[PDB]
Parts: structure tokens; C-alpha cells; sequence
């Protein structure tokens, strides 16, 4: 028998001892996002980490799901998708990740709007194609890719998260169901909202309406449609708006990405090309008010720091 290579990743299960919260990032019935440190032991080394505790969600079910995360966090290694650390075995498992300090790339465009220019939008738009040709390449069907779950390390580096409806091509036959829901509608392509279908072909139309995200500066997709209505409006051939900073070649892309033929789609790897040249020239693909004098920021503030390691820096052996 052979019929999928070994998945030889490694799990490091962490001490509660090495690490400690400093502040709550966020919270819902998930658990608690915390803001940390960690210092792995015996190395002089500090990593900034968010800790996602399941905060006594003792439902052996959302034990089940969270260890199914943790599972395809630790399984990727991608400078733009997001790594597990490690976990932590107490009574409350936690999720050792890393810190993401700019927040998700969804309310930065909403926050940032006035300062973001062309070429850091056209950038990002490579970095999410990046990583999802990563996914690509692993197999793996991301099923829940959108702005909110793409975070901000530095504004000029960017990752995909939130693994928790991710799916391996070649996981027994069985992309006709929904798993982990068929919810996210308004990101979903045709094919996953009738049918529960879903492909790399699938995240490329969820990439369109990201990328639409982006360039709408975080506007929200149909906005006061149901999502009831969606299936039928795109049946009939409606979709998304040209956002006014976008040339019809960058909205073509994304109408692309929207085909109701799944392989007339573009492949992520092309997405990576296209996005490539523009970014080269970015103010012949979007016209911004001002865009020749942007400035968004590249370092933090951080409290004697001297022995800190950013995560992708700190290499397992
Ligand atoms: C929904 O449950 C989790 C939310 C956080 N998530 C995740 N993955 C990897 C790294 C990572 N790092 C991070 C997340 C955040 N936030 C928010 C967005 C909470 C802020 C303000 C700073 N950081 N740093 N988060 C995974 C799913
Ligand atoms: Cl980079
Ligand atoms: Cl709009
Ligand atoms: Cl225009
Ligand atoms: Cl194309």
C-alpha cells in the first residue's frame, strides 16, 4: 500500500512553565487568544507568541476539533502561513502560535485606509497567493480563506490562518459534505454552496473575494443580501462590484476568479505572476488619492528586550 507520503512533522509539547500571557488579544466561545512570551528552555531566547487557551471548553468534541488545527498548524512551514510552536497539555490545552502583532489584514485595511498605497495592497495580494499555492502544493484545501483569517506580521509581510475547516485532497473521498459547516457563503464558490464541493479551484474563488476585500478597503461582500439570496444571484451571472481604486485589469482577475467553470479559473500560481508584474508598476493597476505619499510602519515597540527572537527566526533543529 502506498497512497500518501508520511506526514513527519514534528508536535513539541511545551511546559506551561516556558511561557507566559501578559494580555488578552481577543476571545470568543473558541476560547482566549492571549498576547505571551515564550522561553523555551535553556535557550536565551524570548519568542512573542499568541497563546489560544480553550479557556475550560471541556466539550471532548471542541477538544477533538482544536487538536485537528493544531494538527495542520504544525504540518505547514511557509514564510506566508501561519505555524503551530507547540502546545501545552493542561486541563485547558493551549495552542502555542505566533504573535501576529498588527492584527488581522481585514480591520488593518479598515484602520489604515487613508495610508495604505497600491504597492503594499498589490504586495499582499502575491504573499496570500503565495501561501495558498503552498497549500496547494501540501494537498491541503484551506475552505475558509477570507480577510479576517489573513494576519499581519509586519504591514510588509503577511500570513494565512485559521485551519479549523481545512481539509487534505485525499482524505477518503468524502468533499460532498460539510465539514466543519458550509457557512462562510459569501466567500464560498458556487459548487461549495449547492453541491458541498470543494478544491483548490474553490480557495481561488474565496481568493477573488479577498482580494476584493483589500481593494474595497474592508468593505463586507453583498452587503444586505442574505445569504439564502447568493446561489441564486450568482446562478444569474451577478457578482461582486469593480472597487473604484481597481484598473479592469486587476478586476478582471478577480471576475476570473468568480467562473462558474472551476477550471477556467486562474491557478494560484498564476494569481502569484499576475500580481507580480503589477506590483512592479504598481500605480498603472490601482489609482489611489495620494498614493504617491504613503508610510505604513515596519518596526513595533516592545519591557528590556534584548533577547528576542521572532518565531520564523527561531528554527527547530
Ligand atoms: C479563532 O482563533 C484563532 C485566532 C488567532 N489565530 C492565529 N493563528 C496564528 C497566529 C496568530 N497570532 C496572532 C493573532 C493575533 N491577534 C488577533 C487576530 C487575535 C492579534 C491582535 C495579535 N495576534 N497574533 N493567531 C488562529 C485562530
Ligand atoms: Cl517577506
Ligand atoms: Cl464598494
Ligand atoms: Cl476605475
Ligand atoms: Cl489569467
Amino acid at each position: 500500500s502506498m497512497g500518501e507520503a508520511p506526514n513527519q512533522a514534528l508536535l513539541r509539547i511545551l511546559k506551561e512553565t516556558e511561557f507566559k500571557k501578559i494580555k488578552v488579544l481577543g476571545s470568543g466561545a473558541f476560547g482566549t487568544v492571549y498576547k505571551g512570551l515564550w522561553i523555551p528552555e535553556g535557550e536565551k531566547v524570548k519568542i512573542p507568541v499568541a497563546i489560544k487557551e480553550l479557556r475550560e471548553a471541556t466539550s471532548p468534541k471542541a477538544n477533538k476539533e482544536i487538536l485537528d488545527e493544531a494538527y495542520v498548524m504544525a504540518s505547514v512551514d511557509n514564510p506566508h502561513v501561519c505555524r503551530l510552536l507547540g502546545i501545552c497539555l493542561t486541563s485547558t490545552v493551549q495552542l502555542i502560535m505566533q504573535l501576529m502583532p498588527f492584527g488581522s489584514l481585514l480591520d488593518y485595511v479598515r484602520e489604515h485606509k487613508d495610508n495604505i498605497g497600491s504597492q503594499y495592497l498589490l504586495n499582499w495580494c502575491v504573499q496570500i497567493a503565495k501561501g495558498m499555492n503552498y497549500l496547494e502544493d501540501r494537498r491541503l484545501v484551506h475552505r475558509d480563506l477570507a480577510a479576517r483569517n489573513v494576519l499581519v506580521k509586519t504591514p510588509q509581510h503577511v500570513k494565512i490562518t485559521d485551519f479549523g475547516r481545512a481539509k487534505l485532497l485525499g482524505a477518503a473521498a468524502a468533499e460532498y459534505h460539510a465539514e466543519g459547516g458550509k457557512v462562510p457563503i459569501k466567500w464560498m464558490a458556487l459548487e461549495s454552496i449547492l453541491h458541498r464541493i470543494y478544491t483548490h479551484q474553490s480557495d481561488v474563488w474565496s481568493y477573488g473575494v479577498t482580494v476584493w476585500e483589500l481593494m474595497t478597503f474592508g468593505s463586507k461582500p453583498y452587503d444586505g443580501i442574505p445569504a439564502s439570496e447568493i446561489s441564486s444571484i450568482l446562478e444569474k451571472g451577478e457578482r461582486l462590484p469593480q472597487p473604484p481604486i481597481c484598473t479592469i485589469d486587476v478586476y478582471m482577475i478577480m471576475v476570473k476568479c468568480w467562473m462558474i467553470d472551476a477550471d477556467s479559473r486562474p491557478k494560484f500560481r498564476e494569481l502569484i505572476i499576475e500580481f507580480s508584474k503589477m506590483a512592479r508598476d504598481p500605480q498603472r493597476y490601482l489609482v489611489i488619492q495620494g498614493d504617491e505619499r504613503m508610510h505604513l510602519p515596519s518596526p513595533t515597540d516592545s519591557e528590556d528586550m534584548d533577547d528576542v527572537v521572532d518565531a520564523d527566526e527561531y528554527l527547530i533543529p
